[PDB]
């Protein structure tokens, strides 16, 4: 249908069919066992900020690679169940829709994971090309295959060179996985996330250290954001002003799992709507609160 | 009496092919990913569409997405649907399953979902005539020795040449189904039940075991790499050894290989030694291959 202009979010990013698996004690090699429960899931960073977004109230869009079958039918069902828009997805003629297996123990609480193959190609930059980028107001990509999203990255910007300022897309980078390649992305996007797991892997003790230790390595004017999970969140912009917000912790921790990606959602959100960095950062941080004492996505707004 | 009917379990095998066993609280990816049909009742109907025999499943199936990829999957093999169980309450069981690749061993995790199982009064509709063997998957003992009864009860009323071969499996280790030893002209012990009873061998199981079967019935134990023995009336042990392939890289659904082609092998008229070696013979090849394709 017809999407009016400058009117979406779109996330850039993963899409996986997590299959979660509660067990009584952890199976041994050749055993066949009865799992207590099991859940099939829509999993992925820029998928479960997706999510968030529609429940936020913001029409949005997924872009990422999916291959015909199966998985990806329960996937963009589960998309749909969540008002996301499916559209721009990149349709693979090779390779597997990404699918994990988690095997949650019910008396340690320990998770064993068996990650998804590689066989799916990533979003592509030629991919990218043939995207109308007039209906986004927002683009947020999702740090991966970084050489294709650097041009990417570029063709917003030569978009934006053209453009008045009142129709210019602003864009975010989240940098999640302590991997060399992702690290030339910081200097891309007028917000850079950069998770607790990336600034611990380069040294950094807090999200104060992270944020001075990391602010030169962005582009004139970006702002730098640091979830430090119950130490709240940190964001540093052109003005020196390190900015804090203390976390909301719910009564009791129920499931943390995808809030790194509400607090993502919930600040890009909120920016979006003209809110300030500070009101931005406390927000994302009420949200991702909320989140951790709820199972899944249901009732965080 | 032309078709093989296979009355147990469909679940949809959602599998990792991993290089080494996960250690807990770990992290690895996959080799490859990929949907399969199982259910051990499931399985021996692809082996016997695979080996050229006419064959039907008979199970609880839920109406949804997956068990149209199940059904799309059992019509594609020839496997007759006709005598399905469709059930209004319940979901489709589906299970993970991690298969080391260095060597076969499979490792299944089920999510048993409450469906209700095949009953007497499934049965009892069912139109006896059509098939030539009826193989049960050992589930619901007390209302499949009722299932067993009524095959009794038909042979009885029938010319030998006219009379229904049966087959029963005991695979899980539940005192519940021990009691269908028990019927059957031919009876599958697994080397799970039979190692959680006390027994180090195949041979042991069966000299151990034979004294709960029927007047005149087969008890056939496999045991992995070891091959599989059987025992007769006649009190003759018979062997087989495995015939392994160089490199094991999946033994998903191996028990369910050898128990079709032994069924098979036996009702086109072959001796149990034949079909002891047959079983063995199509179970070691198919644990040199991912999947089914390609067994013969
Ligand atoms: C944006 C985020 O940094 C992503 C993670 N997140 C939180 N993580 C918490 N964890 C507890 C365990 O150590 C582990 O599961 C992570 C605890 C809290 C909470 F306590 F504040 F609720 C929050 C919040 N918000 C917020
Ligand atoms: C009917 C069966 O008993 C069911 C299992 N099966 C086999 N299991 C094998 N393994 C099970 C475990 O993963 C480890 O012990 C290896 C190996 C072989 C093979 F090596 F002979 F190929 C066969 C064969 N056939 C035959």
């Amino acid at each position: 249908g017809l999407v009016p202009r400058g009117s979406q979010i779109l996330c850039v990013g993963l899409v996986v069919l997590d299959v979660i698996s509660l067990v009584d004690k952890y199976p041994k090699e050749d055993s066949e066992i009865r799992c207590l429960s099991q859940r099939w899931q829509r999993g992925g960073n820029a998928s479960n900020s997706c999510t968030v977004l529609s429940l936020l109230g913001a029409p949005c869009a997924f872009m990422g690679s999916m291959a015909p079958g199966h998985v990806a039918d329960f996937l963009v069902a589960d998309f749909r169940r969540r008002g996301v828009d499916v559209s721009q997805v990149a349709w693979q003629s090779k390779g597997d829709t990404p699918s994990s297996c988690c095997i949650i123990n019910n008396s340690n609480g320990n998770r064993t994971i068996v990650l998804h193959d590689t066989s799916l190609p990533d979003v592509s930059a030629t991919d990218f090309e043939k995207v109308d980028l007039t209906q986004f107001k927002w683009i947020h990509i999702e740090g991966r295959n970084a050489s294709e999203q650097v041009k990417m990255l570029q063709r917003i910007d030569a978009h934006n060179t053209r453009q008045p300022p009142e129709q210019k897309i602003r864009v975010s980078v989240e940098v999640e996985k302590p991997r060399e390649e992702l690290f030339q992305l910081f200097g891309y996007g007028d917000v850079v996330f950069v998770s607790k797991d990336v600034a611990k892997h380069l040294g950094f003790q807090s999200a104060e250290e992270a944020l001075r230790g990391l602010y030169g390595r962005v582009r004139k004017g970006a702002v730098l954001v640091c979830a430090w999970a119950e130490e709240g969140a940190d964001a540093l912009g052109p003005d020196g002003k390190l900015l804090h917000s203390d976390a909301f912790p719910p009564p009791r921790v129920v499931d943390t799992l995808g809030a790194g990606d509400t607090f993502n959602a919930s600040v890009i959100f909120s920016l979006s709507q003209g809110r300030s960095v500070q009101e931005a950062l406390r927000f994302g941080c009420q949200v991702a609160g909320k989140k951790c004492g709820l199972q899944g996505f249901d009732g965080i707004v």
